[PDB]
C-alpha cells in the first residue's frame, strides 16, 4: 500500500560471526514486533534466507532488508551474512545501518568474523552497537557466560566503540522464534525468551539515537543492489544519505563508468510500499526509467545532477592491521593492488608511495596515494577499508582528492 510516517525511522542490522545466529534473530525480531503492532508482516527464517544459492550452502550470503516496528520508532533491519567469503556484502549491508547489533554465540564467544565485523562497521561509520549475546540456551554455566560478554566489551574498546557502555542482551533467538511460532500472538511478559527479544527492542530504541539528517542538501542515495521487477523495470536499491527523491525527479548515476548518466525516477518504494518523497535516511528501492540493470550497479550512487564529481586518485591516512587483529603478516610495495570499500562501493586501487618509503608493514600508520581503476563518489573525510585476497589488511580515511 502507500508507506505513512507515523514515527522517526532508523536503519539498523545484524552482524557477527558465521552461525551465531544473525537470521534466527531477524526473524524473531519481527515475530515479537508483530504481535504487538498489527503493521508488522512477520518474515521466517526461510523468507530471510530465501535465494537458491543460500539454500545450497547453508549460510546468508545476500544482505535482506525486514521491516519491524517498536512504539517508539520505525527500523529498517539489514540482515548481514556471517561467512568470510561474502564479507563483501557484510560491508554493503553495515553501510546502511545507523546502529547494528552483534550477535554473538554465548556457546563459542567472539569469533574471527565478530573482530573483523566490528571493525569493518566503523570504516563504513557505524555509530553504535548492541549486542544480543545468543545462543544461552546451550550454556549453563554463568561464569562462560561472563566470560564471553567480558571478552565482546573487550573487543568493541580495540576498535573504539564505547565496549564497557554497549548493552548486552542475554537470550535464544531460537526459543523466542520457536514461542511466536506456537503462539504469534505472544505479547511482551508471557514468555522468558520472548521477553529477552523486548529487552533487545527496548535496547536498539534507547541506546541508538535517530541520526541527525540532512534533508535540504543534494539528494544522494549509495546504491546497495539492482534488480529487474517484471512489468515494472529497473529498481536501485539503498540508504537515502541526503536530500530527497521525488517520483519525476531526474537523477544521475555516478561512478563506476566511463560517464555519468541520467534517468527520471518513477517509482519509489520503502518495503514495498508507495512513498510520496523518499528522505534521508529512508531505506528505498528506486525505480529507474530506460536503464537496464546492466546500467546500475552496486556501489553506484544516485545523484541530484551535478552534486557530485566521480574521482579517481587521492590521498589517504591509512592504518595497516597486525597479524593478531586478522591482516596480513607481510608487507607490501608501490604497485600493491588492494581492494578499497567505501560505501558501498568496492573498487580495484592502486598504492603509491611517496619517493622514499619503500614498504609498509602491518602495524604501520602511513599516508599514501591511491588510484582506483574506476572513479567512485569521495569525499575528503570519507572512511574506508581496505582488503586483499579475501583478508582485511587496513583501515583509511581520504584526506585529499587529487584526481
Ligand atoms: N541453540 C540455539 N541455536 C540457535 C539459536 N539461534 C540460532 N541457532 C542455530 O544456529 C544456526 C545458525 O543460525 P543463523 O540464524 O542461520 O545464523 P547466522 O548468523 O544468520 N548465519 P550466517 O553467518 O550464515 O548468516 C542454526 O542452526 C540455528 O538454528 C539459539 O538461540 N539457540
Ligand atoms: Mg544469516
Ligand atoms: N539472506
Amino acid at each position: 500500500g502507500e508507506f505513512v510516517r507515523t514515527k522517526p525511522h532508523v536503519n539498523v542490522g545484524t552482524i557477527g560471526h558465521v552461525d551465531h545466529g544473525k537470521t534466527t534473530l531477524t526473524a524473531a525480531l519481527t515475530y515479537v514486533a508483530a504481535a504487538e503492532n498489527p503493521n508488522v508482516e512477520v518474515k521466517d527464517y526461510g523468507d530471510i534466507d530465501k535465494a537458491p544459492e543460500e539454500r545450497a550452502r547453508g549460510i546468508t550470503i545476500n544482505t535482506a532488508h525486514v521491516e519491524y516496528e517498536t512504539a517508539k520508532r520505525h527500523y529498517s533491519h539489514v540482515d548481514c551474512p556471517g561467512h568470510a567469503d561474502y564479507i563483501k556484502n557484510m560491508i554493503t549491508g553495515a553501510a546502511q545501518m545507523d546502529g547494528a547489533i552483534l550477535v554473538v554465540s554465548a556457546a563459542d564467544g567472539p569469533m574471527p568474523q565478530t573482530r573483523e565485523h566490528i571493525l569493518l562497521a566503523r570504516q563504513v561509520g557505524v555509530p553504535y552497537i548492541v549486542v544480543f549475546m545468543n545462543k544461552v540456551d546451550m550454556v549453563d554455566d554463568p561464569e562462560l557466560l561472563d566470560l564471553v560478554e567480558m571478552e565482546v566489551r573487550d573487543l568493541l574498546n580495540q576498535y573504539e566503540f564505547p565496549g564497557d557502555e554497549v548493552p548486552v542482551i542475554r537470550g535464544s533467538a531460537l526459543l523466542a522464534l520457536e514461542q511466536m511460532h506456537r503462539n504469534p500472538k505472544t505479547r511482551r511478559g508471557e514468555n522468558e525468551w520472548v521477553d529477552k527479544i523486548w529487552e533487545l527492542l527496548d535496547a536498539i530504541d534507547e541506546y541508538i539515537p535517530t541520526p541527525v539528517r540532512d534533508v535540504d542538501k543534494p539528494f544522494l542515495m549509495p546504491v546497495e543492489d539492482v534488480f529487474t521487477i517484471t512489468g515494472r523495470g529497473t529498481v536501485a536499491t539503498g540508504r537515502i544519505e541526503r536530500g530527497k527523491v521525488k517520483v519525476g525527479d531526474e537523477v544521475e548515476i555516478v561512478g563506476l563508468a566511463p560517464e555519468t548518466r541520467k534517468t527520471v525516477v518513477t517509482g519509489v518504494e520503502m518495503h514495498r510500499k508507495t512513498l510520496q518523497e523518499g528522505i534521508a535516511g529512508d531505506n528505498v528501492g528506486v525505480l529507474l526509467r530506460g536503464v537496464s540493470r546492466e546500467e546500475v550497479e552496486r556501489g553506484q550512487v544516485l545523484a541530484k545532477p551535478g552534486s557530485i564529481t566521480p574521482h579517481t586518485k587521492f590521498e589517504a591516512s591509512v592504518y595497516v592491521l597486525k597479524k593478531e587483529e586478522g591482516g596480513r603478516h607481510t608487507g607490501f610495495f608501490s604497485g600493491y593492488r588492494p581492494q578499497f570499500y567505501f560505501r558501498t562501493t568496492d573498487v580495484t586501487g592502486v598504492v603509491q608511495l611517496p619517493p622514499g618509503v619503500e614498504m609498509v608493514m602491518p602495524g604501520d600508520n602511513v599516508t599514501f596515494t591511491v588510484e582506483l581503476i574506476k572513479p567512485v563518489a569521495l569525499e575528503e573525510g570519507l572512511r574506508f577499508a581496505i582488503r586483499e585476497g579475501g583478508r582485511t589488511v587496513g583501515a583509511g580515511v581520504v584526506t585529499k582528492i587529487l584526481e
